[PDB]
């Protein structure tokens, strides 16, 4: 469409962003990011007003679970299939969605480019 | 696609974001954005990385330049039938492509909403 500065619906960015295994052969990404029993990626989405969540291979992490569940078709756990990565989704006034998106962006890379 | 944080290949970003005309009955934001010959929107682009541009009715300010222009109907032209706007593209490595955007559209509410 167009882009109105002065819009009182939100538009949505989404982004899926890979998860840099290969470039980090012994890190435990997956445990940093959702932290000691879901706490850090709940205040990573509160902080930052952004939905974000981990999906694909190894999300789960744990072989079985994730054949038993891929196996199983259930369609939510459809994204078992896919590379691990984030998914970042804002919903955000035209004025500052960029802004949003930009600033999740960012916190999340401080976590899949772990020694910026 | 999916968006990888180690990637040499840039992405593109693209908004185009109304003038509000109605919402500033009397401001002349064309004349602001570009300046003396040519100069503002110069160094907009040059601080922000970004191409931006002026587009729609009411981009060149004369009515009949822009008749002229439309009927001539010449396909560089064609913008000339749309709402009066700007032209924000951003071509930036993944990392940063968002930030770069996000920066840039700051840049240009400055000017598009301009007692903020």
């Amino acid at each position: 469409n167009y882009l109105d500065l002065f819009s009182h619906k939100n538009m949505k960015l989404k982004e899926r962003v890979l998860i840099p295994v290969k470039q980090y052969p012994k890190f435990n990404f997956v445990g940093k990011i959702l932290g000691p029993q879901g706490n850090t990626i709940k205040r990573l989405q509160e902080e930052t007003g952004a939905k974000i969540s981990v999906l694909g291979k190894g999300s789960m992490r744990d072989k079985a679970k994730e054949e038993e569940l891929r196996k199983g078709g259930d369609p939510k756990y459809a994204h078992l299939n896919m590379d691990l990565h984030v998914f970042i989704e804002v919903f955000g006034p035209p004025c500052e969605a960029y802004a949003l998106m930009a600033h999740a962006m960012e916190e999340v890379k401080k976590f899949l480019v772990p020694d910026m």
